[PDB]
């Protein structure tokens, strides 16, 4: 029924992800929020998350807003071949200040309607905790972010802790009380997904060789999901998936429900040094 889907978003400091996510003092839509954005759009046209695979998402620049400026973000999904959409998100900044500015490319991606997303992997969660060598509370990791001038507050700060071992990390993530109140309308909650990125970056620390400049999202190879991630998740990051190559870091995020079943994966989440 759809060949061309468009959605216009008005992004400003009224948006709680932008207001509560500050990078080198600028309010920024977390790049990991695009997953929710895109899956909302297809859902509105009848697609279940399990029908789709998001592929080759690229971020061209951060989506930033200051003061009262509004970014009017036009998302077009165009069905190039059957079950294959090219997505582009381009925005114009409206203010006063000075009125509408020139159109900028923020993100592009592909969405494939082929293939149902199914996962067989399960985990014995308690076991994994019991075998943990150290537990890091997540507030302490957000403490470190703030020292590197990345500041999540309130709605944007996940709750939980990181279970560390030689082989990887397990992130026990849930919404804070303010975001929890509104979790029901999300598909892949940006706080859960961003928090998982923050956990990944904590496992990358040794490979970072003391570097303090932030790494922002650049590229996602794929995202696939058999169920929504709304209130909580268990995220595993395997050391074998994480690497640094000069200016670029790579990780693979595996999402599990509270019962331990694998329900999503972000493969080769790539970020780039600022």
């Amino acid at each position: 029924n759809v060949k061309k889907i468009t959605k216009q978003l008005t992004l400003s400091l009224k948006n709680p992800f932008i207001y509560h996510h500050v990078v080198y003092g600028q309010n920024v839509l977390p790049g990991l929020a695009y997953i929710d954005i895109i899956y909302q759009i297809f859902r509105e046209h009848g697609f279940s998350c399990s029908e789709l695979q998001l592929r080759n998402l690229s971020i061209y620049q951060p989506l930033t807003a200051e003061q009262d400026a509004v970014i009017v973000l036009n998302i077009q999904c165009a069905e190039k071949k059957e079950g294959q959409w090219q997505i582009t998100a381009k925005g114009i900044e409206k203010r006063d200040g000075k009125e509408a500015s020139e159109e900028k490319l923020y993100m592009k991606a592909d969405m494939h309607a082929d293939s149902p997303a199914i996962f067989e992997e399960t985990l014995d969660l308690s076991q994994i905790k019991a075998s943990a060598q150290n537990v890091v509370q997540l507030d302490d990791v957000y403490e470190q972010c703030r020292r590197q001038e990345l500041v999540h507050s309130e709605y944007m700060k996940a709750k939980g802790c990181i279970y560390e071992e030689e082989d990887g990390v397990l992130l026990e993530l849930s919404l804070g009380s303010e975001a929890m109140l509104h979790a029901e309308g999300f598909m892949f909650h940006p706080t859960l997904i961003d928090g998982s990125g923050v956990g990944a970056n904590h496992l990358l620390t040794s490979l970072l060789k003391g570097e303090q400049r932030l790494y922002l999202p650049l590229f996602y190879e794929s995202f696939s999901a058999s169920a929504l991630l709304q209130t909580d998740c268990m995220t595993r990051i395997k050391r074998s998936s994480v690497r640094r190559e000069k200016e670029l870091i790579y990780v693979t995020l595996e999402f599990f429900n509270a019962s331990g079943e694998k329900v999503a994966e972000l493969k080769n989440f790539t970020s780039k040094l600022v």
